């Protein structure tokens, strides 16, 4: 996919390219960005600085509310209206049909970080714009005035703290944010390494195994079920929103900000969001989900999003594209600056979001063994269950199912397992 004969760490940034004159579309989620008064560092100010790089490079901002969506939908009209987008919900397996590859995923671990995050075929055709955990951020303020002294680390412990602030505070325990489908589905953001201690259960256990949200009998306050079971409890006990059908994420902000929600179950990206939020950034906290696993609690760190790069487009736009990624990943600052962990190889740095994590074990998902490497993909399209590829969907479902009593947590967790049951089976 690659036209310009150039991989990435080839490329020297400030003299490769220099010569170039061109425009590049670059598509991404961050609507608030795009917009002159975020109350951080705008896409404006970064493009601006690459400018002073790469005067030539002139680089045009697309952002969409509903990025997922609109994003695949672009890609699968399979031309070249864009240079860079986010990474959607896409088949590793398809990414050669859609990205040019930055180079062997070898030679890329020596200079990013999740290398293996976004490849395929030995080839890495995403760069995560940084590194996050999924956590829980919290109104510290609330805390203390629901009386809770030490942070929740398991699910009953949790439900507990939820029922305190109920009934000692004014604050929502836990908002949901049903309404947009990318916050439920970052539910599944935390049923595999941080619900197991298990680097290998996203890529390797979960696509192997039958009925992976079943109640694991001999530690049933871990594994996914343990995960959902924690939305569908906090909702069927009246600790969320009073009504899910009407949640508004950008005012949810504030709201956290200001303590009148005292958690809400999302990566560590959301805590400077919610800090600018309003006048209390001090009471904006961040926590481990609250599942702990033989004694330890654990937190995956992966990408939030990673940049493609258009095959479709020129050898031109191409290099122009893969040098504003690798501006974006080793000078722009990004991730030092939206709370998250660099992906520049060789910088260790990390937010300071990560101090009540000193006793978390911070691990990473480690990739199928070899021939697998497409394993889950294909298992999450024939189950229909977009395990933490889209699908807040079903997230939606255990919200409503919890409300309206319709259906137990157990009832919806044998639904999904017989589900990806017949596509484990299928794909053995
Ligand atoms: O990239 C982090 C998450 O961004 C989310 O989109 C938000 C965005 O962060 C910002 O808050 C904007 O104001 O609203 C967007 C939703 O329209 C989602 O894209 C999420 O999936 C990302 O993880
Ligand atoms: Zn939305
Ligand atoms: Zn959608
Ligand atoms: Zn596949
Ligand atoms: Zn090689
Ligand atoms: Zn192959
Ligand atoms: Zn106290
Ligand atoms: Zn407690
Ligand atoms: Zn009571
Ligand atoms: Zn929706
Ligand atoms: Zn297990
Ligand atoms: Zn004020
Ligand atoms: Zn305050
Ligand atoms: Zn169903
Ligand atoms: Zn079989």
């Amino acid at each position: 996919g690659n036209k310009t004969g150039i991989t990435y760490p080839e490329i020297k940034l400030g003299e490769t390219g220099k010569d170039i004159k061109t425009t590049i579309t670059f598509m991404n989620n961050r609507t608030d960005m795009n917009l002159d008064t975020y109350p951080g560092k705008n896409w404006k100010s970064y493009i601006e600085d690459f400018n002073k790089m790469y005067p030539n490079i002139t680089v045009k901002v697309q952002t969409d509310s509903n990025y997922a969506d609109s994003a695949l939908t672009r890609l699968q009209a399979n031309n070249d209206s864009w240079d860079i987008m986010m990474i959607p919900a896409v088949d590793k397996s398809e990414f050669s049909n859609y990205f040019v590859p930055y180079g062997e995923t070898s030679e890329m671990e020596k200079v990013i970080k999740l290398a293996d995050e976004k490849a395929y075929d030995g080839q890495t055709y995403g760069i995560a714009n940084n590194g996050v955990t999924a956590g829980i951020v919290y109104n510290k303020k609330v805390f203390e005035e629901a009386g809770i002294k030490e942070l929740p680390k398991t699910p009953e412990e949790f439900q507990a703290d939820l029922k305190l602030i109920k009934e000692k505070t004014k604050a929502v325990p836990l908002y949901t944010n049903f309404v947009e489908d990318w916050a439920m589905g970052a539910w599944d953001q935390y049923i595999a390494g941080n619900a197991t201690g298990d680097p290998k259960f996203m890529n390797q256990v979960l696509p192997t195994t039958k009925e992976p949200f079943k109640k694991d009998a001999s530690a049933p306050d871990t594994h996914p079920y343990a995960v959902y079971k924690t939305l569908y409890d906090a909702v069927a006990n009246g600790y969320t929103e009073e009504d899910y059908s009407t949640t508004d994420w950008e005012s949810s902000k504030g709201k956290m900000n200001n303590g009148e929600i005292a958690t809400m179950v999302l990566g560590a990206w959301a805590v400077p969001q919610m800090k600018q939020a309003g006048d209390h950034p001090d009471d904006i906290g961040y926590m481990p989900f609250p599942i702990t696993v033989d004694g330890k609690q654990y937190a995956t760190i992966a990408g939030d999003y990673s940049y493609g790069i258009n095959k479709n487009i020129s050898k031109e736009k191409q290099e122009a594209s893969m040098i504003f990624v690798k501006w974006m990943t080793e000078d722009s600052g990004f991730a030092k600056n939206e709370g998250g962990i660099p992906i520049k190889a060789d910088d260790e740095s990390m937010p300071e979001t990560y101090e009540t994590f000193s006793d978390v074990e911070l691990i990473t998902d480690a990739p199928a063994k070899e021939g697998q490497e497409d394993l889950l993909a294909n298992v999450n399209s024939d189950s229909e269950l977009g395990i933490n590829n889209g699908n807040g969907k079903k997230i939606q479902d255990i919200v409503v199912d919890a409300a309206n009593r319709t259906r137990t947590i157990d009832q919806i967790m044998d639904e999904w397992n017989q589900k990806w049951a017949k596509a484990v089976e299928d794909n053995e």
